[PDB]
């Protein structure tokens, strides 16, 4: 019904436990037994991660069965055993919580940070993955020197999206910060995408986060409390070792930004505790309101230039999947001949297509036309 | 009683309880969860038919199933039901309105977020409830780790039949106004001890929401949540997601409020002309007015809600004085709107 993996010292100190069960509160009781029966206080022992696991493709969990935690285990120096053996037949999820101790939290925290830097990879741009006009693709390569960039995106270009396309990579970053009992969690299952676990420390994929200024609260750059003694670290800091893009930001934000880079941390204090973490990630501004920013200092700075109608009919083509006639650029507003406008154009034509059926695909792109100019 | 999955017909509640007890501890409570309650075989030929597709076989109504039964309706039978709900259809031959604002109404068939807006004071809510057809499938309640959220209320809701955890329904049509209501409508409201009231855009699942003059934030968040395409919250301690599909109606007099915002569709209702203003007060009084008294109403009141106060005064007055013509009392009700000039 249960089964519990310790990993101990040489000497017999528990150090490292992991419990398998089939719910929370069966879970909870076996863990608070084990740290009974062993003689181990449980303010010694901090929760590093709990929540359900796949156990689909595994019979049964023997210390057989566990190899990469075998390895992880025997990196740090720590042998491991099991209480016994747990069958998992016709189970799909099994709870498990994985506990460290805090001595060997901090020494994690301040000398074996230089432990599991062998599985890292460097980053690197891949443009095959993405149908783009070449000129585009040649300007838009200058986003591998990893600099802060100023883009002006007179074409409507979504650059989050083309970032996720060509980016491949591996960073490990920290799952939670626990300063002076508090709690600040940096991980987010929403923006990140999993990739392992190393006890403390999350492989993830190089962090893209994008902060929309019509759509967004300035909130999300101060440290939130979700509960007592329990907060979300802001947005730069969840963008470590990745890019933090913005869309027509403030003037004052992209300053802070650019003096908080410059320091190279962040202080503050938070229920009477001093809490200060050190700053890496690279920004990127992409406006087309170039000279909002007239005082700051980029780097590099990127101009894109508006579609031109050999171009619009290429890519109206390639998304529509038909061909369109030539005339058909006559009859679109000039503002509406980029990227942004052709998705546009493509989803409502999909929409009356759906709902004038019988009629042919030259007359609904008419009637599209005319429904987006009014 | 009569105990038929487990169904108990009686003539109280106490009665049911009673017998389903007795019921459940005859056959050898905590595998079965009660889905329904409140107020002959053949005659329930439905209830037969549903069952047989079950695999199985068959005043205060007590209905309760098994949670193993409750994760294959879930999982098992979550599209068996789509040949049962018709396709939403419009039909605009249920209402009398001017012809170019039929055109420009029309839009609102391809079912897009929509900012309309309005200067011809036009009661959206009751054209749509007027012209829609059609019929959806929504759950009754959600089940989110020993939490129950309530989706199908019967206030807002109007019923068409009840199959098991789901509920067949007219596409809904909701309606918020800043000045009437309170915002905590889109919060997960508590009523009871693990029992929840979902927010206005849950139980606006595949039909309308619309929202009269509302703030700037509430229409950023509903946007946000609509392109992330689900809800994530915490609620005693447990994280739950759930996805959400709604229209989003936008109905204002002032957009300068919301210009940064994207919508897909605008709608502009003009304020009616002299032409369109003579043939409303034709249709709706039942007389031929002249055009003389196009020069008398004030500017502000040529729209719909002022020709339903017009009609209104004018009723009131032909009642009042009795045996005078008709356009005698269209120009006394004029003057007494406009306060004797």
């Amino acid at each position: 019904d249960f089964v519990v993996m310790a990993g101990m010292r040489k000497d017999g100190t528990i150090d490292f436990i992991k419990v398998y069960a089939l719910n929370e509160k069966l879970a909870i009781e076996v863990l608070e037994a084990f740290l009974k029966e062993n003689n181990i206080h449980p303010s010694d022992f901090i929760v590093i991660q709990r929540g359900y696991e796949d156990v689909k493709d595994k019979k049964a969990i023997t210390t057989r069965s566990e190899e990469e935690l075998s390895a992880m285990l025997g990196r740090l120096g720590l042998r491991l055993v099991s209480n016994g053996v747990l069958y998992t037949d016709g189970i799909d999820k099994l709870y498990q919580i994985t506990a460290i101790s805090r001595e060997l939290f901090e020494s994690l925290q301040k000398e074996k940070r230089e432990i599991f830097e062998d599985v890292q990879e460097k980053i690197t741009f891949n443009f095959s993955k993405v149908d783009l006009p070449e000129k585009y693709v040649k300007k838009l390569r200058l986003l591998e020197l990893m600099e802060d960039t100023i883009i002006f995106n007179m074409a409507e270009l979504e650059i989050p999206n083309l970032l996720k396309a060509i980016v491949e990579g591996t960073v490990l970053i920290p799952r939670f910060l626990e300063k002076e009992d508090l709690i600040i969690r940096i991980f987010d299952e929403e923006l990140h995408e999993y990739r392992g676990s190393y006890f403390d420390k999350v492989l993830i994929k190089p962090p893209i986060i994008h902060w929309d200024f019509y759509l967004d609260s300035l909130e999300d750059f101060s440290f939130k409390k979700v509960e007592e003694s329990i907060y979300i670290a802001p947005l730069f800091l969840r963008a470590t070792g990745g890019f933090l893009i913005l869309t027509e930001p403030p003037e004052d934000l992209v300053k802070t930004l650019l003096k908080l880079k410059k320091r190279g941390e962040v202080r503050t204090i938070l229920e009477g505790k001093r809490i200060t973490i050190p700053i890496n990630f690279t920004l990127i501004v992409d406006t087309r309101h170039p000279e909002r920013y007239a005082g700051l200092k980029f780097p590099i700075r990127i101009n894109l230039p508006p579609l031109d109608d050999e171009t619009f009919l290429k890519v109206l083509e390639t998304n529509l999947g038909i061909t369109p006639p030539t005339e058909i650029v006559r009859i679109f507003p000039p503002d509406y001949k980029t990227f942004l406008g052709v998705e546009l154009i493509k989803n409502l034509f999909e929409k009356l297509k759906l709902t004038e059926k019988g009629k042919d695909e030259v007359s609904l792109l008419k009637e599209a036309a005319t429904i987006i100019t009014g």
